[PDB]
């Protein structure tokens, strides 16, 4: 099936993704430019592997709606950076029926080239993540996350990276399933972008910890993997590509992701691209959470 080959290639070309992603680092010039502040960065690396991305998805789906958060003046790309392979192994599971008839050009791919800049500019290298969400109907069907620098710090016996992918009707792969130990309720959040507003939600949890990491594809694989019992985010900020991915792999292992009111968010290919009433997610106990973020705090977000 179409879906299922997308998958396919979107996993090799996500490894492809952190390869570039480890190669500026070892190289040394970043290439730092400042967006909007200097908090809203953008490297070499942002660059590359999302030239990388889009490029070679475009190549083997020429039809197929694409949207990467870097704006990028349309240039040669360096054939170099395109990934031809596609893992078999994924071409293997069966797509489930209802996404059997899917057609390329009605599928929208949300990637985030490099997620977690910010820290990757500061040396908390497995912050970093690879984000490249698919939507059907609106609805992220599909994910894949590479984690470049998984086990960066672990020594030299283990594998350096790991890349963790799901589609809804098959379940997610590529990581051991955790739950927090009980009763406890660790609270993860922005590192960089932090206000007023997401720390007193977070404080409305009555938490027992307060993690606070960079980037939305290390904070949902925290989830996954009992780091953390939620990702509190009160706050505008992230975008559809920080989020596509992400709610991909928590939904196939029974989570929720939805903003601080509890909506669902949406992937269709004209949606705005802010998530603007920030993010609420959890593995398990939803509810406890949600319950819990004050009205005041609800009432100073909008969509
Ligand atoms: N105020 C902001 N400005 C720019 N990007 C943001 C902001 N808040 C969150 N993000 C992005 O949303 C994702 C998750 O945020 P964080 O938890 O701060 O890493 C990362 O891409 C951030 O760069
Ligand atoms: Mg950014
Ligand atoms: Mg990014
Ligand atoms: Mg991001």
């Amino acid at each position: 099936t179409v879906l299922m080959r997308l998958v396919a290639s979107a996993y090799s070309i996500a490894q492809k993704a952190g390869m570039i992603v480890r190669r500026v680092i070892a190289e040394g010039d970043l290439g730092i430019v400042e967006k909007t502040c200097a908090t809203d960065l953008q490297t070499k690396a942002d660059r590359l592997a999302q030239m990388s991305i889009c490029s070679s998805l475009a190549r083997k789906f020429p039809k197929l709606t694409i949207i990467g958060e870097e704006d990028l003046p349309s240039e040669e790309v360096d054939q170099e950076l395109i990934e031809d392979s596609q893992w078999e192994e994924i071409l293997k599971q069966p797509c489930p029926s209802q996404y059997s008839a899917i057609k390329e050009e009605d599928l929208v791919v949300w990637v985030d080239p490099l997620d977690g800049t910010k820290e990757y500019t500061e040396g908390l290298l497995d912050n970093v993540t690879v984000l490249i969400g698919i939507a059907y109907e609106g609805k992220a069907i599909a994910g894949v996350i590479n984690q470049p620098y998984y086990n960066y710090e672990a020594g030299p016996d283990a594998v350096l990276g790991r890349t963790i992918w799901g589609v809804l009707g098959l379940g997610a792969f590529g990581f051991q399933l955790k739950e927090v130990p009980a009763g406890k309720h660790i609270i993860t959040t922005t590192r960089s972008h932090s206000n007023k507003l997401v720390t007193d939600c977070v404080a409305a949890m009555n938490p027992d910890a307060v993690l606070r990491v960079g980037g939305a594809g290390n904070k949902i694989i925290q989830l996954i993997e009992g780091k953390a019992s939620a990702y509190v985010f009160a706050s505008p900020g992230c975008k559809k590509w920080d989020t596509c991915a992400p709610e991909v792999i928590l939904h196939a292992v029974g989570g929720k992701l939805t903003d601080i009111h509890g909506n669902v968010l949406q992937y269709h290919k004209d949606v705005k691209h802010m998530n603007s009433a920030g993010v609420l997610a959890t593995l398990r106990n939803y509810d406890y959470y949600a319950s819990r973020v004050p009205e005041s705090i609800k009432n100073a977000l909008v969509p």
